[PDB]
Parts: structure tokens; C-alpha cells; sequence
């Protein structure tokens, strides 16, 4: 078993070790960290909230961004506990809303952003 994927290994194995670099640590480096900045974020989010949680926090944000921020940033603290074996759902995330709305989700405990 594997053999297949062991045998591409070491021809991937040359292309990996190999590292191809661009020359500069800028530029196209700096829109790359930015772009893996957000990509945490937004691939956690798209896991945690589907489509319809998404498209609910798109409109959200359409409204009033400001709470959308909280939202936002309650469900990458919600997705950092790893509790998330199915989707946040609509009302899940209209429930979460709810309680945020004015201000509840600052816990005693630094949590990132």
C-alpha cells in the first residue's frame, strides 16, 4: 500500500527540498502573508459557518458591520475551542447575533482577533 504515492514521493521529493523562492522576501510576499492572515480566518469560518450562515453574515454586514465584527470574531474564538463537528447554522449564528448585539462576548481571557 502507498507504494504509488511513496514512488511520486521522491520525485515530489526533489520539487519540495528544492524550494523554489522568488528572490525578495516583499511584494508579492507581503500580499501573500496578508492573504494567509485572512485565509485562517475565512477558511475556519467557511468550515464553521456554511453557506447560508455565510450569506446571512454577508447581509449582516450589509446592515451593520460593527456587529459583524463581533460575530465575526466570536466565531473564530468558537472555532478555536474545536466544537465544531457540524455547521453553524443560520439560527445558530441569528442566536449568537442576539447575544453579541449590544455587547456579550468579551470573556475574562485575551482572545485574538
Amino acid at each position: 500500500g502507498s507504494a504509488d504515492e511513496e514512488l511520486e514521493a521522491l520525485r515530489r521529493q526533489r520539487l519540495a527540498e528544492l524550494q523554489a523562492k522568488h528572490g525578495d522576501p516583499g511584494d508579492a510576499a507581503q500580499q501573500e502573508a496578508k492573504h494567509r492572515e485572512a485565509e485562517m480566518r475565512n477558511s475556519i469560518l467557511a468550515q464553521v459557518l456554511d453557506q447560508s450562515a455565510r450569506a446571512r453574515l454577508s447581509n449582516l454586514a450589509l446592515v451593520k458591520p460593527e456587529k459583524t465584527k463581533a460575530v465575526e470574531n466570536y466565531l473564530i474564538q468558537m472555532a478555536r475551542y474545536g466544537q465544531l463537528s457540524e455547521k453553524v447554522s443560520e439560527q445558530g449564528l441569528i442566536e449568537i447575533l442576539k447575544k453579541v448585539s449590544q455587547q456579550t462576548e468579551k470573556t475574562t481571557t485575551v482572545k485574538f482577533n
